[PDB]
């Protein structure tokens, strides 16, 4: 039942479209030289969100400024400076993940407050295959298996 | 059962990630200047594929060099040159939609050659029902309505 769900298509997605697009932008730098500080190398986590939302960036905006982490872009990224010495340790909450509930709020009646059994039921499931497939991604190629972590909120 | 679909999530990241970002790109120009030629205004046609693929980049490519559009970047993208006068006549094929073969050959058995009959009759309705929400999203807005058509391969 696995490929079928919009979880795998959107961590395909995000794997080959932004994943893999800022491991290789990095590893093509001479020196990766983020606010005058040079790294010899990163760790870019990703941040699953505990919760499923349209708006996904917006949680993600309230998480980054809770964390006091600052915004590196290279397109745009977030970089803890504090703990990060000659390893940038990266960010990023995916905001392709707000299209389970836009997807799902698209072909509703208007009204709707809150969430089914059976929807609540679906975007857990969903959350968490979407950070297996993610997983199983950034393992099988050694682009991305050492330089990128998954992590819950 | 609409909205759970991974076509649906494929089309509205389409639109929001590529389609949108493009339009507004084209608007922001004082002066849309594509290889020397000023341009009023433009069309986008996004091509429906006729058949699913893992590779519909590659598709593409065959698609664009059989048809004689030549590559205008701003960031890629299509210009029919010869049939573009004061309009300019952009196109784009879906490269997003491959990931619905790459999650169903993901989490199967390596051998398998061609597709099931289940499978075939799913590209059959995922492909129309990714047309038919990239069409809603697209009339809903002002900013897409009237710049922004899908047509078939």
């Amino acid at each position: 039942e696995l490929g079928l769900l919009p979880s795998t298509v959107l961590a395909i997605g995000y794997y080959e479209n932004f994943v893999s697009t800022v491991c290789d932008a990095l590893h093509s730098l001479p020196t990766i030289k983020l606010n005058g500080i040079e790294y010899k190398d990163f760790v870019f986590n990703i941040i699953i969100p505990n919760d499923l939302d349209a708006d996904i960036k917006r949680r993600a905006q309230i998480y980054f400024k809770k964390m006091d982490i600052h915004e590196v872009k290279i397109l745009y990224l977030q970089i803890d400076e504090e703990n990060s010495g000659d390893v940038a340790v990266l960010y990023d909450m995916p905001t392709t993940l707000g299209g389970i509930d836009k997807a799902i709020e698209m072909y509703m009646k208007k009204g709707h407050i809150g969430k089914t059994s059976q929807q609540q039921l679906l975007e857990e499931r969903e959350l968490r295959n979407f950070k297996t497939t993610l997983i199983n991604l950034i393992n099988n190629n050694s682009f991305t298996k050492t330089f990128v972590k998954v992590i819950e909120e």
